[PDB]
Protein backbone atom coordinates (compact mmCIF):
# COMPACT_ATOMS: atom_id res chain seq x y z
CA UNK A 1 0.00 0.00 0.00
CA UNK A 2 2.74 2.34 -0.96
CA UNK A 3 2.44 3.96 -4.30
CA UNK A 4 5.99 5.22 -4.38
CA UNK A 5 9.34 5.32 -2.53
CA UNK A 6 8.51 8.57 -0.81
CA UNK A 7 5.65 6.81 0.94
CA UNK A 8 7.37 3.52 1.59
CA UNK A 9 10.51 5.04 3.01
CA UNK A 10 8.60 7.44 5.16
CA UNK A 11 6.59 4.55 6.61
CA UNK A 12 9.62 2.41 7.07
CA UNK A 13 11.23 5.26 8.93
CA UNK A 14 8.24 5.63 11.22
CA UNK A 15 7.91 1.94 11.72
CA UNK A 16 11.49 1.68 12.85
CA UNK A 17 10.98 4.45 15.28
CA UNK A 18 7.68 2.95 16.48
CA UNK A 19 9.43 -0.36 17.11
CA UNK A 20 12.25 1.47 18.84
CA UNK A 21 9.77 2.97 21.25
CA UNK A 22 7.84 -0.18 21.77
CA UNK A 23 11.04 -1.93 22.75
CA UNK A 24 12.15 0.84 25.06
CA UNK A 25 8.88 0.72 26.89
CA UNK A 26 9.25 -3.03 27.45
CA UNK A 27 12.68 -2.22 28.90
CA UNK A 28 11.14 0.42 31.16
CA UNK A 29 8.36 -1.99 32.21
CA UNK A 30 11.00 -4.40 33.59
CA UNK A 31 12.24 -1.55 35.81
CA UNK A 32 8.73 -1.00 37.07
CA UNK A 33 7.86 1.98 34.79
CA UNK A 34 4.68 2.00 32.71
CA UNK A 35 4.34 5.01 30.41
CA UNK A 36 1.03 6.26 29.13
CA UNK A 37 1.05 5.10 25.54
CA UNK A 38 -1.39 7.63 24.08
CA UNK A 39 0.64 10.48 25.44
CA UNK A 40 3.76 9.11 23.87
CA UNK A 41 2.10 9.18 20.47
CA UNK A 42 0.53 12.56 21.22
CA UNK A 43 4.00 13.99 21.82
CA UNK A 44 5.26 12.64 18.55
CA UNK A 45 2.27 14.11 16.74
CA UNK A 46 2.24 17.49 18.47
CA UNK A 47 5.94 18.14 17.98
CA UNK A 48 5.86 17.00 14.44
CA UNK A 49 3.02 19.44 13.85
CA UNK A 50 4.89 22.23 15.73
CA UNK A 51 2.44 22.25 18.61
CA UNK A 52 4.19 20.45 21.44
CA UNK A 53 2.72 21.37 24.81
CA UNK A 54 6.21 21.22 26.15
CA UNK A 55 9.07 23.63 25.23
CA UNK A 56 12.33 22.16 23.99
CA UNK A 57 13.88 23.03 27.31
CA UNK A 58 11.08 21.28 29.16
CA UNK A 59 11.37 18.21 27.03
CA UNK A 60 15.03 18.06 27.85
CA UNK A 61 14.75 18.56 31.55
CA UNK A 62 11.92 16.07 31.75
CA UNK A 63 13.97 13.38 29.97
CA UNK A 64 16.82 14.02 32.37
CA UNK A 65 14.40 13.65 35.26
CA UNK A 66 13.03 10.48 33.68
CA UNK A 67 16.51 9.07 33.66
CA UNK A 68 16.70 9.64 37.34
CA UNK A 69 13.28 8.10 37.74
CA UNK A 70 14.41 5.03 35.95
CA UNK A 71 17.51 4.46 38.03
CA UNK A 72 15.36 5.07 41.08
CA UNK A 73 12.48 2.82 39.97
CA UNK A 74 14.89 0.02 39.26
CA UNK A 75 16.16 0.37 42.77
CA UNK A 76 12.65 0.10 44.15
CA UNK A 77 11.94 -2.91 41.98
CA UNK A 78 15.07 -4.64 43.05
CA UNK A 79 13.94 -4.29 46.66
CA UNK A 80 10.43 -5.41 45.97
CA UNK A 81 11.62 -8.47 44.11
CA UNK A 82 14.10 -9.06 46.89
CA UNK A 83 11.26 -9.31 49.38
CA UNK A 84 9.17 -11.51 47.22
CA UNK A 85 12.13 -13.82 46.42
CA UNK A 86 12.97 -14.36 50.07
CA UNK A 87 9.30 -14.97 50.86
CA UNK A 88 9.18 -17.63 48.26
CA UNK A 89 12.57 -18.85 49.25
CA UNK A 90 11.82 -19.14 52.91
CA UNK A 91 8.77 -21.23 52.12
CA UNK A 92 10.72 -23.52 49.78
CA UNK A 93 13.53 -23.96 52.33
CA UNK A 94 10.96 -24.73 54.99
CA UNK A 95 9.23 -27.42 52.91
CA UNK A 96 12.45 -29.02 51.87
CA UNK A 97 13.73 -29.14 55.41
CA UNK A 98 10.82 -31.36 56.29
CA UNK A 99 11.90 -34.02 53.80
CA UNK A 100 13.72 -37.23 54.42
CA UNK A 101 17.37 -36.91 55.17
CA UNK A 102 17.32 -33.14 55.13
CA UNK A 103 19.18 -31.06 57.69
CA UNK A 104 19.38 -27.36 58.39
CA UNK A 105 22.68 -26.05 59.65
CA UNK A 106 22.84 -23.25 62.22
CA UNK A 107 23.78 -20.97 59.35
CA UNK A 108 20.52 -21.73 57.57
CA UNK A 109 21.99 -24.00 54.89
CA UNK A 110 19.45 -26.74 54.11
CA UNK A 111 21.16 -29.88 52.82
CA UNK A 112 20.64 -33.44 51.91
CA UNK A 113 23.47 -35.87 51.61
CA UNK A 114 22.58 -38.32 48.91
CA UNK A 115 25.81 -40.41 48.84
CA UNK A 116 28.26 -40.20 51.67
CA UNK A 117 31.47 -40.50 49.71
CA UNK A 118 34.46 -42.62 50.64
CA UNK A 119 37.39 -40.33 50.27
CA UNK A 120 37.96 -37.49 52.69
CA UNK A 121 36.24 -34.18 52.95
CA UNK A 122 37.60 -31.03 51.46
CA UNK A 123 38.82 -28.20 53.57
CA UNK A 124 38.95 -24.50 52.85
CA UNK A 125 42.32 -24.47 51.11
CA UNK A 126 41.49 -27.52 48.97
CA UNK A 127 40.75 -27.56 45.25
CA UNK A 128 37.58 -29.51 44.50
CA UNK A 129 36.36 -31.03 41.26
CA UNK A 130 32.62 -31.25 40.96
CA UNK A 131 29.68 -31.98 38.75
CA UNK A 132 26.72 -29.78 39.45
CA UNK A 133 23.39 -28.44 38.37
CA UNK A 134 21.99 -25.29 39.92
CA UNK A 135 18.55 -23.73 39.62
CA UNK A 136 16.38 -21.09 41.20
CA UNK A 137 13.48 -22.26 43.30
CA UNK A 138 11.14 -21.86 40.30
CA UNK A 139 13.28 -24.63 38.85
CA UNK A 140 14.96 -22.57 36.14
CA UNK A 141 18.66 -23.28 35.69
CA UNK A 142 21.51 -20.76 35.69
CA UNK A 143 24.40 -23.27 35.74
CA UNK A 144 24.84 -26.95 34.75
CA UNK A 145 28.45 -28.07 34.99
CA UNK A 146 27.12 -31.08 33.00
CA UNK A 147 26.03 -29.16 29.89
CA UNK A 148 29.04 -26.84 30.01
CA UNK A 149 30.68 -29.90 28.51
CA UNK A 150 32.83 -30.27 31.61
CA UNK A 151 33.01 -30.32 35.39
CA UNK A 152 34.60 -27.47 37.29
CA UNK A 153 37.55 -27.28 39.57
CA UNK A 154 38.23 -24.44 42.02
CA UNK A 155 39.65 -23.68 45.40
CA UNK A 156 36.99 -24.03 47.96
CA UNK A 157 37.34 -20.82 49.97
CA UNK A 158 36.74 -18.70 46.86
CA UNK A 159 33.11 -19.67 46.25
CA UNK A 160 30.03 -18.56 48.18
CA UNK A 161 29.83 -19.85 51.79
CA UNK A 162 26.65 -21.84 51.43
CA UNK A 163 28.70 -23.86 49.05
CA UNK A 164 31.86 -24.02 50.91
CA UNK A 165 29.91 -25.09 53.92
CA UNK A 166 27.93 -27.63 52.00
CA UNK A 167 30.71 -29.49 50.30
CA UNK A 168 32.29 -30.05 53.66
CA UNK A 169 29.34 -32.18 54.58
CA UNK A 170 30.47 -34.91 52.18
CA UNK A 171 33.62 -36.69 51.03
CA UNK A 172 35.20 -37.44 47.68
CA UNK A 173 32.73 -39.46 45.62
CA UNK A 174 29.82 -37.95 47.48
CA UNK A 175 26.60 -36.35 46.29
CA UNK A 176 24.69 -33.62 48.02
CA UNK A 177 21.73 -31.39 47.42
CA UNK A 178 22.18 -27.84 48.71
CA UNK A 179 19.43 -25.28 49.24
CA UNK A 180 21.21 -22.02 50.00
CA UNK A 181 19.60 -18.91 51.37
CA UNK A 182 20.69 -15.62 49.78
CA UNK A 183 22.78 -14.48 52.69
CA UNK A 184 24.99 -17.56 52.13
CA UNK A 185 24.98 -16.74 48.44
CA UNK A 186 24.57 -13.56 46.40
CA UNK A 187 22.67 -11.45 48.89
CA UNK A 188 19.89 -8.99 48.29
CA UNK A 189 21.99 -7.42 45.63
CA UNK A 190 22.59 -10.53 43.67
CA UNK A 191 24.69 -10.73 40.54
CA UNK A 192 24.20 -10.73 36.79
CA UNK A 193 21.93 -13.69 36.13
CA UNK A 194 20.81 -14.25 39.74
CA UNK A 195 17.86 -12.18 40.95
CA UNK A 196 18.04 -10.31 44.22
CA UNK A 197 17.64 -12.41 47.41
CA UNK A 198 17.39 -15.68 45.69
CA UNK A 199 17.65 -19.00 47.32
CA UNK A 200 19.75 -21.35 45.23
CA UNK A 201 19.26 -25.09 44.72
CA UNK A 202 22.22 -27.25 43.77
CA UNK A 203 22.73 -30.95 43.08
CA UNK A 204 26.46 -31.48 43.51
CA UNK A 205 28.78 -34.41 43.00
CA UNK A 206 32.26 -34.18 44.48
CA UNK A 207 34.60 -35.92 42.07
CA UNK A 208 37.88 -35.04 43.64
CA UNK A 209 39.75 -33.22 46.33
CA UNK A 210 43.27 -31.84 45.98
CA UNK A 211 45.45 -29.79 48.35
CA UNK A 212 46.49 -26.25 47.49
CA UNK A 213 49.64 -26.57 45.43
CA UNK B 1 -2.19 18.98 30.80
CA UNK B 2 -0.37 16.15 32.39
CA UNK B 3 -1.89 14.73 35.48
CA UNK B 4 1.16 12.75 36.47
CA UNK B 5 4.79 11.88 35.58
CA UNK B 6 3.78 8.84 33.61
CA UNK B 7 1.93 11.10 31.21
CA UNK B 8 4.42 13.94 31.14
CA UNK B 9 7.43 11.75 30.57
CA UNK B 10 5.71 9.75 27.92
CA UNK B 11 4.82 12.95 26.07
CA UNK B 12 8.24 14.39 26.50
CA UNK B 13 9.65 11.21 25.06
CA UNK B 14 7.37 11.42 22.04
CA UNK B 15 7.98 15.07 21.58
CA UNK B 16 11.70 14.54 21.46
CA UNK B 17 11.29 11.87 18.90
CA UNK B 18 8.82 14.00 16.91
CA UNK B 19 11.34 16.84 16.86
CA UNK B 20 14.06 14.41 15.90
CA UNK B 21 12.06 13.40 12.87
CA UNK B 22 11.06 16.87 11.95
CA UNK B 23 14.69 17.87 11.90
CA UNK B 24 15.77 14.86 9.89
CA UNK B 25 13.21 15.62 7.26
CA UNK B 26 14.50 19.19 6.94
CA UNK B 27 17.95 17.63 6.43
CA UNK B 28 16.55 15.31 3.76
CA UNK B 29 14.72 18.22 2.08
CA UNK B 30 18.08 19.98 1.53
CA UNK B 31 19.24 16.87 -0.36
CA UNK B 32 16.16 17.03 -2.53
CA UNK B 33 14.10 14.37 -0.66
CA UNK B 34 10.55 15.09 0.50
CA UNK B 35 8.98 12.28 2.54
CA UNK B 36 5.26 11.80 2.84
CA UNK B 37 4.57 13.03 6.34
CA UNK B 38 1.34 11.12 7.02
CA UNK B 39 3.02 7.87 6.16
CA UNK B 40 5.81 8.59 8.56
CA UNK B 41 3.33 8.97 11.38
CA UNK B 42 1.34 5.98 10.14
CA UNK B 43 4.47 3.83 10.45
CA UNK B 44 5.06 4.98 13.98
CA UNK B 45 1.45 4.23 14.87
CA UNK B 46 1.17 0.88 13.10
CA UNK B 47 4.38 -0.52 14.54
CA UNK B 48 3.60 0.71 17.97
CA UNK B 49 0.26 -1.05 17.71
CA UNK B 50 1.93 -4.23 16.32
CA UNK B 51 0.40 -3.82 12.89
CA UNK B 52 3.18 -2.51 10.68
CA UNK B 53 2.50 -3.20 7.01
CA UNK B 54 6.17 -3.83 6.67
CA UNK B 55 8.11 -6.76 8.24
CA UNK B 56 11.15 -5.98 10.35
CA UNK B 57 13.31 -7.25 7.54
CA UNK B 58 11.55 -5.00 5.07
CA UNK B 59 11.90 -1.99 7.28
CA UNK B 60 15.59 -2.65 7.48
CA UNK B 61 16.21 -3.18 3.82
CA UNK B 62 14.13 -0.16 2.95
CA UNK B 63 16.15 2.09 5.29
CA UNK B 64 19.34 0.78 3.73
CA UNK B 65 17.91 1.57 0.31
CA UNK B 66 16.88 5.01 1.55
CA UNK B 67 20.44 5.66 2.55
CA UNK B 68 21.48 4.95 -0.97
CA UNK B 69 18.70 7.17 -2.22
CA UNK B 70 19.93 9.98 -0.11
CA UNK B 71 23.52 9.82 -1.26
CA UNK B 72 22.19 9.58 -4.80
CA UNK B 73 19.66 12.42 -4.43
CA UNK B 74 22.32 14.67 -3.01
CA UNK B 75 24.39 13.96 -6.07
CA UNK B 76 21.52 14.92 -8.33
CA UNK B 77 20.90 18.08 -6.34
CA UNK B 78 24.49 19.08 -6.49
CA UNK B 79 24.33 18.87 -10.27
CA UNK B 80 21.08 20.73 -10.52
CA UNK B 81 22.34 23.51 -8.31
CA UNK B 82 25.54 23.49 -10.31
CA UNK B 83 23.59 24.26 -13.46
CA UNK B 84 21.52 26.92 -11.87
CA UNK B 85 24.57 28.57 -10.25
CA UNK B 86 26.45 28.82 -13.52
CA UNK B 87 23.34 30.16 -15.25
CA UNK B 88 23.09 32.86 -12.70
CA UNK B 89 26.80 33.31 -12.71
CA UNK B 90 27.14 33.64 -16.43
CA UNK B 91 24.50 36.35 -16.42
CA UNK B 92 26.19 38.24 -13.58
CA UNK B 93 29.61 38.01 -15.27
CA UNK B 94 28.07 39.23 -18.50
CA UNK B 95 26.45 42.28 -16.88
CA UNK B 96 29.53 43.20 -14.97
CA UNK B 97 31.72 42.93 -18.03
CA UNK B 98 29.68 45.70 -19.59
CA UNK B 99 30.59 48.14 -16.83
CA UNK B 100 33.15 50.88 -16.84
CA UNK B 101 36.71 49.77 -16.60
CA UNK B 102 35.86 46.09 -16.68
CA UNK B 103 37.85 43.59 -18.71
CA UNK B 104 37.45 39.92 -19.44
CA UNK B 105 40.61 37.91 -19.80
CA UNK B 106 40.86 35.07 -22.32
CA UNK B 107 40.49 32.72 -19.37
CA UNK B 108 37.11 34.20 -18.50
CA UNK B 109 38.25 36.19 -15.46
CA UNK B 110 36.23 39.42 -15.31
CA UNK B 111 38.16 42.17 -13.53
CA UNK B 112 38.18 45.78 -12.68
CA UNK B 113 41.27 47.57 -11.57
CA UNK B 114 40.23 50.23 -9.13
CA UNK B 115 43.69 51.59 -8.14
CA UNK B 116 46.71 50.79 -10.22
CA UNK B 117 49.26 50.46 -7.45
CA UNK B 118 52.77 51.87 -7.49
CA UNK B 119 54.94 49.03 -6.41
CA UNK B 120 55.52 46.07 -8.67
CA UNK B 121 53.28 43.18 -9.49
CA UNK B 122 53.49 39.87 -7.78
CA UNK B 123 54.61 36.78 -9.56
CA UNK B 124 53.76 33.16 -8.94
CA UNK B 125 56.45 32.47 -6.36
CA UNK B 126 55.74 35.69 -4.44
CA UNK B 127 54.06 35.99 -1.06
CA UNK B 128 51.29 38.59 -1.13
CA UNK B 129 49.59 40.42 1.71
CA UNK B 130 46.04 41.44 1.01
CA UNK B 131 42.85 42.83 2.37
CA UNK B 132 39.79 41.29 0.84
CA UNK B 133 36.08 40.71 0.94
CA UNK B 134 34.51 37.89 -1.01
CA UNK B 135 30.87 37.09 -1.69
CA UNK B 136 28.69 34.92 -3.87
CA UNK B 137 26.78 36.62 -6.64
CA UNK B 138 23.70 36.81 -4.39
CA UNK B 139 25.90 39.11 -2.34
CA UNK B 140 26.32 36.82 0.66
CA UNK B 141 29.83 36.74 2.11
CA UNK B 142 31.98 33.68 2.80
CA UNK B 143 35.24 35.53 3.60
CA UNK B 144 36.16 39.06 4.78
CA UNK B 145 39.86 39.38 5.55
CA UNK B 146 38.71 42.66 7.19
CA UNK B 147 36.44 41.11 9.84
CA UNK B 148 38.82 38.20 10.47
CA UNK B 149 40.60 40.89 12.43
CA UNK B 150 43.53 40.71 10.04
CA UNK B 151 44.72 40.61 6.45
CA UNK B 152 46.12 37.43 4.96
CA UNK B 153 49.47 36.56 3.55
CA UNK B 154 50.16 33.56 1.29
CA UNK B 155 52.25 32.42 -1.61
CA UNK B 156 50.50 33.26 -4.77
CA UNK B 157 50.70 29.99 -6.71
CA UNK B 158 48.86 28.13 -3.94
CA UNK B 159 45.48 29.87 -4.29
CA UNK B 160 42.86 29.37 -7.01
CA UNK B 161 43.92 30.57 -10.50
CA UNK B 162 41.26 33.20 -10.95
CA UNK B 163 42.97 34.80 -8.04
CA UNK B 164 46.47 34.24 -8.99
CA UNK B 165 45.67 35.61 -12.38
CA UNK B 166 43.83 38.56 -10.98
CA UNK B 167 46.38 39.85 -8.55
CA UNK B 168 48.88 39.96 -11.35
CA UNK B 169 46.80 42.64 -12.96
CA UNK B 170 47.81 45.14 -10.26
CA UNK B 171 50.83 46.24 -8.26
CA UNK B 172 51.57 46.75 -4.59
CA UNK B 173 49.13 49.29 -3.21
CA UNK B 174 46.58 48.38 -5.83
CA UNK B 175 42.89 47.53 -5.59
CA UNK B 176 40.99 45.21 -7.85
CA UNK B 177 37.57 43.68 -8.13
CA UNK B 178 37.59 40.08 -9.36
CA UNK B 179 34.61 38.15 -10.67
CA UNK B 180 35.80 34.56 -11.02
CA UNK B 181 34.00 31.82 -12.86
CA UNK B 182 33.90 28.42 -11.14
CA UNK B 183 36.40 26.79 -13.41
CA UNK B 184 38.98 29.35 -12.19
CA UNK B 185 37.81 28.65 -8.67
CA UNK B 186 36.20 25.69 -6.91
CA UNK B 187 34.64 23.95 -9.87
CA UNK B 188 31.35 22.16 -10.11
CA UNK B 189 32.27 20.26 -7.03
CA UNK B 190 32.97 23.23 -4.89
CA UNK B 191 34.14 23.07 -1.31
CA UNK B 192 32.68 23.29 2.17
CA UNK B 193 31.00 26.68 2.29
CA UNK B 194 31.02 27.35 -1.47
CA UNK B 195 28.14 25.91 -3.49
CA UNK B 196 28.80 23.96 -6.65
CA UNK B 197 29.72 26.00 -9.77
CA UNK B 198 29.71 29.30 -8.09
CA UNK B 199 31.09 32.44 -9.49
CA UNK B 200 33.00 34.35 -6.84
CA UNK B 201 33.19 38.12 -6.37
CA UNK B 202 36.18 39.64 -4.60
CA UNK B 203 37.25 43.17 -3.69
CA UNK B 204 40.99 42.89 -3.09
CA UNK B 205 43.65 45.28 -1.89
CA UNK B 206 47.27 44.27 -2.40
CA UNK B 207 49.19 45.54 0.61
CA UNK B 208 52.51 43.95 -0.05
CA UNK B 209 54.60 41.70 -2.19
CA UNK B 210 57.52 39.61 -0.96
CA UNK B 211 59.78 37.08 -2.72
CA UNK B 212 59.77 33.43 -1.71
CA UNK B 213 62.25 33.15 1.13
CS1 LIG C 1 14.15 -33.63 58.19
CS1 LIG D 1 33.80 47.16 -20.46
Amino acid sequence: AFKNDDQKSAYALGASLGRYMENSLKEQEKLGIKLDKDQLIAGVQDAFADKSKLSDQEIEQTLQAFEARVKSSAQAKMEKDAADNEAKGKEYREKFAKEKGVKTSSTGLVYQVVEAGKGEAPKDSDTVVVNYKGTLIDGKEFDNSYTRGEPLSFRLDGVIPGWTEGLKNIKKGGKIKLVIPPELAYGKAGVPGIPPNSTLVFDVELLDVKPAP
